[PDB]
This record gives structure tokens, sequence and C-alpha cells, in this order.
């Protein structure tokens, strides 16, 4: 039903408590939606803006259930929740999104496929279920080459880049860990991402094309605007789109793509959620990631997605937070967001900053004289 | 000097909308929320770790909240002096009670902004009814006799055109302490809100246009359709405001410009206003993120207008348009309070809407049909 509206004052229910769920609820608020959360962890920080906090595991199918009685929308923000669980949603409680998205985006080998039918270029790739299989893989692309798991991976957690034979050691231990894809290695020039929004009603709106920095696999800096032609960008945008089409979208859809130097443009991975490449649009854009994802499930108009002012996205882990807070007096022009979390470790992700300027290389500037991000800095020489 | 860190709890005494939105930007920056507010579920208390429910007189409520609370500050300005006091001296409220006392009587606010060196209107007390025929004498026709305290939204206010006039005025003299103001001929109502943080840093947001029905605030208009000369002058008197009256935190400063491109300063108001309610969609830093950044001394955000914008407030006489409109609201950016009770003028949201052009955004408020009774009262 794509005229099915929720009004604001009705509550939404957000399953998992981490960092996105959170902006989504702090955005909903200020439409005066309520909020109710489920995550296995007690004060979430979610939970620290949400009306109703449900502690409970995320296979609990009756946890669950009372999620779905309490509110009037269910999304999530955690990409990797138990698809046959949103099964149970979607037939007897409203969750717009569907679990159909979700099944395909949270499986690398099952993400190809849904790529591949949209007709957009992506790593040539191959399922690796064995040694032989890796093997056999390895001398059909032969090197450089990259093998990933295909379920569980994240901040490039369960993978390992094949330079030469002497990577094949590695990539053994890791194809008898779990299951693989092996794929060829993109030589791209950049890396860049669009976050593609799509209402219950159809209505699509596509974010900037951001640039992004990665240091040790995790998201380290999104440049907005990318510093690319704008040929590329609306190839990019265009990608986006045709994505939003073949998946039948709703919601958010965080596409990030691999361009290289010929502009060629490879979709490296999905997700069906807001995405950290997209937090520069709290500040930076006419309206927020968080807000348009509401909006999208809620099915009011989508906001306007123009870039206002360029920005730099910096992330914030557990090893930057000292840091941030000892030069918390140096942040002009920074616009700095804290999630709450009661536990720092090195490589989690505690906030982010978004550097406002009207010239992108003051902001990439303010980054470096801060200091703070040496150690990534460092890495990136 | 002081810096309060992300991670450390605000306490806010009042629990309204201005509260909830402080509250809001606060929990972006990763800071913990207690609220005092008189009922249970206010719209601050909605976003707040701790909730504490008693009257804004009680001091020992005022002690409690002060006592899990890492900075104090306010949305309710009537706090009395034993509270405040109490607040400056034994918790930590950077704002201080000094800018408060002077805002909260007419004739004591005029005459701080006169010792500024800036322009109001002329202006006499009147305390018994020998003060306001002498006054009446000094300033003729027209005039404006209003009560120095307790005044919001209007009530307590004669308007003097003639000779007629004369006894509902004598009435109102006989109920409150007044002042008897000389009547302003001005084009335009404009405000605007200026930031200074503890340690002195200070920026201004843009000169807004305020349209009022009802003495309640329906439209703020940003840019205001002002002279660049006028936009500058308003300014640069927000400016001297803050500067002489040492500032810290939020104060919106409200005035009248004439066609003759004068500025009176008419009233201040010590903390986010509702006509600074645009900034949260069209400028860099919201009134609200800002309050947050001056009181925990953290460096200000800029003030830029990113957006032309057009602020409209919902009344509960609204609220039912709103949401029947909700398809129609493109380019609208809606902010609903969570009040749990609603009455004919009471604030209930604001939708601040968006465009490169200042009379589409105006021309979408009117389409929308949902403020037919503003614009019909603003026609006649
Ligand atoms: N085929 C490839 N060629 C070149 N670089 C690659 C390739 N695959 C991955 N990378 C590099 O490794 C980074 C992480 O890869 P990927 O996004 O597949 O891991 P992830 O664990 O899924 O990351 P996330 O934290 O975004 O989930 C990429 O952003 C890219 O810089
Ligand atoms: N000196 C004056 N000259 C002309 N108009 C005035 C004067 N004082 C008040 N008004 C009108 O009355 C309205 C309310 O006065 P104000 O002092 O703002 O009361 P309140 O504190 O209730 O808002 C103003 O918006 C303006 O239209
Ligand atoms: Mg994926
Ligand atoms: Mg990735
Ligand atoms: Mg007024």
């Amino acid at each position: 039903d794509m005229t099915r509206i929720i009004l604001p004052g009705k509550t939404i229910g957000i399953i998992g408590g981490g960092q996105l769920g959170r902006m989504m609820a702090l955005a909903a608020k200020e439409m005066g939606y309520k909020i109710a959360v489920l995550d296995p962890t007690k004060n979430s920080p979610c939970a620290q803006v949400a009306d109703i906090e449900i502690v409970a595991s995320y296979d609990d199918l009756k946890a669950i259930q009372h999620l779905a009685e309490i509110s009037d929308v269910v999304t999530y923000e955690f990409e990797n929740i138990d698809y046959r669980c949103l099964q149970w949603l979607e037939k007897h409680a409203y969750l717009p999104q569907g679990s159909q998205l979700l099944s395909k985006t949270q499986n690398r080998f099952t993400e190809k496929n849904a790529i591949e039918k949209a007709g957009l270029p992506v790593a040539t790739y191959r399922l690796v279920q064995n040694q032989e299989q890796l093997t056999e893989a390895i001398a059909e692309l032969s090197y450089p080459s990259v093998l990933k798991t295909t379920t569980g991976g994240y901040d490039g957690k369960g993978q390992v880049v094949l330079r030469s034979e002497a990577d094949v050691d590695e990539a053994r231990k890791l194809a008898n860990a779990a299951e693989c894809i092996l794929e060829k290695w993109v030589p791209f020039e950049k890396e860049v991402s669009v976050i593609v929004i799509r209402s219950v009603s159809g209505e699509t709106k596509v974010f900037p094309v951001a640039e992004n920095i990665h240091v040790n696999n995790i998201l380290h800096e999104s440049i907005v605007p990318a510093r690319i032609t704008e040929e590329l960008s609306q190839k990019a945008i265009a990608y986006a789109k045709v994505l939003a089409d073949e998946l039948e979208l709703v919601g958010t859809l965080a596409v990030e793509m691999f361009a290289t130097a010929d502009g060629e443009i490879y979709i490296n991975e999905l997700a069906p959620r807001p995405h950290n490449s997209g937090h520069y649009t709290q500040d930076a854009c006419e309206t927020s990631q968080f807000g348009q994802h509401i909006r999208a499930i809620c099915n009011l108009p989508l906001g306007e997605t123009n870039l206002l002012k360029p920005v730099v996205m910096v992330n914030i882990l557990g090893e930057h937070i000292e840091g941030v807070l000892r030069q918390v007096n140096r942040l002009t022009g920074c616009y700095l967001h804290l999630y709450g979390k009661e536990e720092a470790k090195a490589q989690r992700k505690m906030g982010h900053v978004n550097i406002l300027n009207d010239n992108i290389e003051v902001a990439l500037e303010k980054a470096k004289s801060l200091h703070i991000w040496d150690h990534q800095e460092q890495l990136l020489e």
C-alpha cells in the first residue's frame, strides 16, 4: 500500500540501539514521533533518546513481538539482524522496508547477483567454500585479488588481500574459517558513496556523492563534494537510482563505489540503512540521512538533499576520544557528534565531527592541524 | 574559563519546547539531560535522562536539579531571587542572575537598554493614576500602557488612540504597575538572536522579520525584507547589548524598524526565542546548538544563513490542518514538540519553509490553507 502514512505523534520502533538508531531517533523526535528500541544491552545509544527501551536478544521472537505491539512502524539500524526475524514483522507488523532487500545485501555473493541483475559493474568474483575452490578462484582471477567472507564482515574483518603467492597461506586460513568470495583487485583512483532514499510512495532523493577515505579498512574521512568530475557524479547518481529501482527500495540505501582513472565505476557493496559515509548530511545538507529515513518509512514528503556548504566528516574512534576532549577548545568550524557509548575500544566508532568550510581543502587542513588523527595521517603517508 | 565536556549532565529549569530543543541539540553532542518542570511528561522530559516534577519556586527541587547537574540553564524566566542566588552561588549557572533580573521588568529593561547607549521608545513609569495622567500629557496620542511584569503574548496592554481610551488605561494602571510608551510608527518588527560564550566569544544570527497576529508570533522571515542598512544597524545594536550586558548564553533582541530607517529596541529575552526557530533548518548552527556551546564554553558554531526561510508557528488551532496536509509539506521542515494537551493558542510546533525565494516560501504557507485565520486577521 503506497498510500499508508505514519503521522507525527505515532511510535517508531527500531531494532538495534547503536548510533544509527540513536540518530534516527533524534531526527524523529524533532517531528514529534515517539521511539521504541530493542537492543540486547541496557542503556544503548538509542535507548538514551527513546521513550521505550526493550532490553532483549535480536532473535527473541517475543520481545520482537512486544516491539511490534507498541510501535506503529518498525525499522532496523542493525544490518546483521536475522532475516527470518524481519519476516515475522512484515507478516504481522508494519515493516515497509521489507525483509527482501536486507537478505540480499547481507550476503556478498547474493549481493553481487543483485548488482549484476541491475546491470552495473562489479569486481569479477568467485564463490569459495574450500581449498580446491580457492585454488581454482586464484587460478582464474590471478593477482592482485581480495578474499572476503560472504557474511559478518565489517571494518575489513574477514578479508585478505592477495598481492602475490606469498599471501595464499593467510587466504587459505580464512577460506577454512568461513564461506568467502574471491574478487579481483580494483585499482580505483577514489572511493565514493551515494545515499539514495525512496519512500513508501516511491518518491526518490539522492544525496551528493561523497569521496571516502578509509584507513585500516575503517572509514576515516568523507569529503563532499567528492573531488571528481561532474561526469562521474552524474554516473554515480544514475547508478544509485537504478539500484533503488531494481531492488524496489523503501527507506535508505548506501552504495559504495570504486572510481577508476578512466571514469569507470565499480559497485563495491550496499547497506540498506543510513551509513557512516552519510553522516556529513546532519550539518551540510538541507535534510539529514536520518530525517530522510524517517520520512521515507513514514511516507512523508522527502526533504531536499542540496549540499548547503562543503564538508569533511572525520570519524572519532575510541583511540581518538581523549584527543577530541583535550582539543575541544580548538573545534571552531567543527560540528561534533558523540553517540553516548559507555565504553571505548580503540577502533570502536564513538562519534564524528563534520568540518564545514567554503573551501574543501581548508576543512582537510583543519583536520590535520588538530592532530587528533595523526595515526590515520601517518598511515596514509 | 571553565569547560563542561560532552558526557556531563546539563540541567534545564523548564520542560517546554525550548528546553526540549536545547536537549535535542545537547544529545547530538553526547550530553546527558536533567529537567525540572511542574508537569510530568513535559516536551523536554520526553528527551531527558532525568525528570524532576516540581514547582519553579520549590528550592529543594531546584537544589536537587543542581546537585545532579554539571551546568544549569533555564527556559523558564521567572525564577525568584532566592532560587537564583542559591543556583548562582552553589550550582554552576554561567548565565548568572543579573541579566535575567533586568529583563523581567519592562521599566528596568528599558533603563538597561538606554544605559547601554541604545534607542527605545520614550517611556514613563506608571505606579498610580496621577503618573498615568502626567504621562498621557507628556507622550500624547497614540501611546501604549503595558504592565511592567507578567506580560506575555500581549495581555496586560492598552493602546491609547484617543481620550476615549483613558478609561480602560486607568483600569489597567489600577491593577498593576505599568509603563506608558510613545507609539512607534514602524514598518516592520524584527529580531536578532545573539550568542556570547562563557569565554566572551560572540556570534550573531541574521535579522528576522517577525509577523505577529493576536500578539502571538505567526511567521519569521529570513532574510528580513529590510535594507542592508537597517539590517546592519540591527546587528550592531544586538552586539552592543551583548557586550554591555555581559551576556553569557542566548539573547533575543526584538526591535521596531521604521520606514525612515530607525531602530528602537522593544524587549529582550535571555533565552532561545520563537523568532529564532528558523535557525534549526536554515543556519549552519541552530540557536539551540549555540546555547549549549555558549554555556558549556565550547567554540561557537557559525551563524551563516544557508537558505532563505519562513518559519510558521503551529498552534493548537492548526495541528489538525497540518496533519491533514502532511503530503503537501514538500520543502517544509516540520517540528512538533510532543505536548500532551492541545489548546487553541498553545504553541504545538513550527514549520520551517526553505526556498531560494522568500516570496515563494510565503506563498507556500498561504497555499497550504492551514493559517487562514491568521491571514484574514492580517487582511483586516
Ligand atoms: N576489490 C577491491 N579492490 C580494491 N580495494 C578494495 C577491494 N575490496 C575492498 N577494498 C578496500 O577495502 C575497504 C573495505 O572493503 P569492504 O567495504 O569490502 O569491507 P567491509 O568490512 O565490508 O567494510 P564496511 O566496514 O564498510 O562494512 C574498501 O573500502 C576498499 O578501500
Ligand atoms: N511603543 C510601541 N509602539 C508601537 N507598537 C507597539 C509598541 N509597543 C508594543 N507595540 C505593539 O504591541 C505588540 C506587543 O507588545 P510587546 O511589548 O511585544 O508585548 P509582549 O511582551 O506581550 O510581546 C507589538 O508586537 C507591537 O505590535
Ligand atoms: Mg552489503
Ligand atoms: Mg565498505
Ligand atoms: Mg513581544
